[PDB]
RNA sequence: AAAA
């Protein structure tokens, strides 16, 4: 016998379960994972499918126990299967987690079972996962343990467990722009960190717009169609006093040449320091070879690898593993559901930190990108996830999206970080202060 | 002399406390507000602003006492500051509603009463306010009672439980396009429901798109300033065949021209079947006049008319005080924090609807505008207020799109309704089922 | 994990 059980009340939030259930797994040998049924005539679905996962990923196996409970708010109907699908068998200690469930689920489970086990001077103890400090107290024992540098998780788990699959992300050695720009991504990237790192960001930015876009974007496949970019280098001609073509060889600051100067020569938007026009020899699959990929990366995506390159630096003394705690392009889908896609994940600990990434200015295009972060790292992380969105707003604008965009959680902390482009240049330090904070 | 207390756990949801508060103020003589304290050391914000709240919009002045716990998540912290500054005067019945609060919060508040009131004396109740099925189960007692169709909040009270201030909202008398257009609005916005009764919505949407807003929509200011405008003109002008202005002219169809038509003669876009091209010596005030409020109205706030119009009889038929509990166009703040903008809010009993309308069928921005309508109502009527996102898109995307962005609260029921372009003939009906389900 |  001896044998020491664990209760644990299931939720929507699995993930308070799985880092309880991780720092107590080995002090026990059986576990009662407290779940729900579905009841629509009540309005009631069930957590049933959480616990599965955290039977799966706590590798509990057959030294689970799985109570389901017909009705979560009511009281007679809660007591009435605890007694009848409780285990029958004797225990020297019976531990509850009361973090998750409903308040309902937890006074009665709280109450039933201190009156059936600590009735029976069985050792009985009932646990609680701050979300705020990070610890987990005991009732009786009055023991308070931070398992905030103790339990750590995974991207693939956490995404399990709160129900996505098909998780695809990216690393140092597999960005995609470093096969587009084999043997000159090093270049093209140490280069835009320079100028980035030089407070140069809203002049490069201010250059993407114009003339950057208004040249090198507009129909649909411009870039791989010559006839599409010649007709609409032409048309931008007309215009004259104010042509982009015109300020793009001519009123292009430096440090913009030096990035374009940084790219291979046959992927160069400019003919030496003038604007690359193809003649009529130059067909549509010579066009998207030189134009199409370098077009994408400076629209952009360069703002994604500097983020994460600027923050590797303190992951890797912070002995966080790539693949595992930090990564890019992060990919994944619920089942028969779509995909979503977020641009740099890190988590520390257990708290996911989900970071959206937009070169923008524009009030709202960066709130509804905002909007974005926060309801993914929830759907992804939990009701406790971070989202930390980095634009290219100015102080004043950041900061009004912070307050318009925050919600009450009861923490003092902040789960909606801004941050505008003039903290582009420490990023990684901004980032790191705030994550690890 | 038989004072009965009711106890309330007060979190950062306050629409419970304030549901329950209202249905049992009556019958109670005093009431207890268990708050939080700040604590920034153990991240841990206070709820007293929402207890505040509840204390002034219940109108509980001296029947009210505020007891502070220094930890919401201290099992031995809760109990020490409850004996501390619990009431001790005389009851003969405590009530506590465990509704709301942390965990901790509601199983050790639960059993320091339960103990403290054990003499007969004094009786012991405990209720919990069902979110999924709107009952207030209470504990040991089979009793339900039902507070749906009971309790009913105001649009203003709403927001002010929610720490908002300077609620502003236009109803059907005071549309402010109906003062713009005068003399006009009434045939403006009879055209357009004419036709979106004759399935014309993808029509109008696809005009909307090309030519409207490439001729109108296609600079920050170009409808404040004649330069530019012009410029804008010859600009598209310069394709010859395939600009937006030929299609304008030609290919344009009837029911179009009659809303373009129906427009006051002063502030119309055309002149005759042709695009009125501003001609020298008009003013940048002049042309604002005429193109500026009736380009703002033809990008989309028709869509927020029809739909209100539409959704206006079928409440009235119901109970629903307009600008009490429904209306459009509403804006609020929380103190020194930007405003938000809800096209159209609802309140069916005690629960918030909120309705964001767009008329684009793009997936990308009406996701953004998904991820909105369901931050927004969650800052502005709670964790169970429901969200619909009326699009332009079809079936197909609509349906991908409510999976796409629908989170796990625990209720079979839906709490983001992505209505799509086929919806938007018998919109009325439509929201009408959704809501009062 | 402060109306699951
Ligand atoms: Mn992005
Ligand atoms: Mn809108």
């Amino acid at each position: 016998m001896n044998e020491k059980v664990l209760v644990l009340i299931v939720g929507t939030n699995p993930l308070p379960n799985y880092v309880v259930g991780s720092h107590l797994k080995e002090k026990y040998d059986k576990f009662v994972l407290i779940y729900s049924e579905k009841n629509d005539k009540i309005n009631q679905n069930s957590t049933y499918d959480y616990a599965k996962k955290l039977k799966e990923h706590l590798n509990l196996n057959d030294k689970c126990i799985f109570l389901p409970l017909s009705d979560v708010s009511n009281s007679e109907k809660i007591i009435n299967d605890l007694r009848e699908k409780f285990p029958s068998e004797d225990f020297v200690e019976v531990h509850l987690n009361y973090t998750g469930g409903t308040k309902t689920m937890v006074v009665h489970i709280y109450n039933f079972l201190k009156e059936k086990f600590k009735n029976n001077k069985i050792k009985f103890e009932g646990s609680y996962l701050d979300a705020r400090d990070y610890k987990l107290v005991y009732d009786y024992s009055e023991e308070a343990i931070s398992l905030k540098d103790t339990i750590k998780i995974d991207i693939n788990t956490l995404l399990s467990i709160h129900l996505y699959e098909d998780i695809h992300f990216e690393f140092y050695d597999t960005y995609s722009y470093k096969q587009k720009f084999v043997d000159s991504f090093d270049k093209i990237s140490q280069e835009i960190e320079k100028a980035i790192k030089d407070d140069k960001g809203e002049d490069f930015v201010k250059w993407l717009e114009d003339p950057f876009r208004k040249i090198f974007k507009g129909e649909n496949k411009l870039l791989e169609k010559t006839a599409k970019f010649k007709k609409h280098i032409e048309k931008l001609l007309k215009d004259n006093d104010s042509s982009p073509i015109v300020k793009f060889n001519e009123k292009t600051p430096q440090f913009i040449w030096d990035i374009l100067n940084a790219f291979p020569e046959g992927k160069k938007l400019n003919d030496g320091q003038k604007l690359w026009i193809p003649d009529d020899k130059i067909t549509n699959d010579n066009l998207s070879s030189r134009v199409k990929d370098t077009v994408e990366f400076l629209n952009g995506k360069w703002f994604e690898w500097y983020v994460y390159s600027q923050i590797k630096s303190e992951l890797l003394d912070r002995k966080l593993k790539e693949g595992e705690h930090f990564g890019i392009s992060l990919k994944a889908q619920k089942k028969d559901s779509p995909y979503f896609e977020l641009d740099i994940f890190l988590i520390n600990g257990y708290q996911l930190i989900g970071i959206s990434l937009t070169t923008s200015s524009t009030r709202e295009l960066c709130k509804l990108k905002g909007f974005e972060v926060i309801h993914r790292v929830r759907q992804i992380g939990g009701d406790e996830s971070k989202a930390i969105l980095i634009t290219g707003m100015d102080k004043s604008k950041t900061e009004d999206l912070q307050k318009d965009l925050a919600y009450e959680t009861g923490s003092t902390q902040k789960r909606f970080v801004v941050f505008g482009i003039d903290d582009w240049a420490d990023i990684g330090s901004k980032i790191c202060e705030e994550v690890f904070k």
